[PDB]
């Protein structure tokens, strides 16, 4: 099979920033998919699956309400155009210590081209949860 | 050289339903429905997409279900299904978005229809936070 | 006639408070090589995974203070028989005797080791719904 795909996670080294890494346990990069400047590169033009889940955590909900996003983007190397393929957002405060637990996930099927180069980024990444091995992954999969 | 595919996405237009709009290699879009056209192994799935305004109340229910209808029989079993609860808890009302994805393999026959269904249209969204589609993918 | 390994299994109905998966049942099935042994998959050959589950949670009411429900999908090493985690996701259903329902979505893409058992897990048995059949299955496919 010669269908490109990759499954990358948070890299652990790097706490404090969402870093993507193809992580020896449970991730990987496959038939021409790269990872450069924190992002997936597309080897070939086609209908691709693209998805994503990041978990958020904090502890209490104090001083004002907390908006959690997580966005995937896409740029063609055709006058470098970015578009917003996915986004989502989240307020986990409802006014208030007991710690809360977010997680966002988005999915879908794109037509991507040679080149493009995909990100999956969130605007807090000291509310990232690095305790457990995969619940902070990207991924994807060529139809 | 090929397998029979489709990859259907909902109608923005058709106001308070979940109509499916294309799809390969004898899959037809037949009655809202896809056709099996040749027996085997088929990966099924599919993604919808919830908003609703606020939480009024917490009994709000939101369900997905894809269906087999089998040809030799013409009943409708479920393949796939989810339930979800978009609301706890209930100030100015802000929107929630909730996607439901299914997906799974199932041995399917020549004719077998198969529905991808929601029983609340009238919260369906086609926003960035999901999208709205059902496929079939011949393994 | 497709060679490549597959598998979908579906939870038993009839196993009060627990999670055990049955193959041969009305729509589920293990195909060319793909064994259900100990409440596992097991891999026939070396090779890129298609990896999905879905469980269903349920609760009446929101008791103790805030429950945390998980699913977890493991690599059981076939060398080491070390686990390690592939995907996991964490829900908070209750925010501070009237029923709610949660359900846990997982997938991704996985390089699998010849007689490597995949086990799907949940924290809670006691809240998981399989009233009706399609609520909770877990699956593999060879790329
Ligand atoms: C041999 N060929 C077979 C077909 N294959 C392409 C292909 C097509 C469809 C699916 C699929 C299954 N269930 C679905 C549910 C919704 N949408 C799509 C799917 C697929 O599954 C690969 C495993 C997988 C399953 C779910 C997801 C997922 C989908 C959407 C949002 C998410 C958010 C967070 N986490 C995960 C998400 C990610 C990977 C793979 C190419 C190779």
């Amino acid at each position: 099979s010669d269908k490109p795909v990759a499954h990358v996670v948070a890299n652990p080294q790097a706490e404090g920033q969402l870093q993507w890494l193809n992580r020896r346990a449970n991730a990987l990069l496959a038939n021409g998919v790269e990872l450069r400047d924190n992002q997936l590169v597309v080897p070939s033009e086609g209908l691709y699956l693209i998805y994503s889940q990041v978990l958020f955590k904090g502890q209490g909900c104090p001083s004002t309400h907390v908006l959690l996003t997580h966005t995937i983007s896409r740029i063609a190397v055709s006058y470098q155009t970015k578009v917003n393929l996915l986004s989502a957002i989240k307020s986990p405060c409802q006014r208030e210590a007991k710690p809360w637990y977010e997680p966002i996930y988005l999915g879908g099927v794109f037509q991507l081209e040679k080149g493009d180069r995909l990100s999956a980024e969130i605007n807090r990444p000291d509310y990232l949860d690095f305790a457990e091995s995969g619940q902070v992954y990207f991924g994807i999969i060529a139809l």
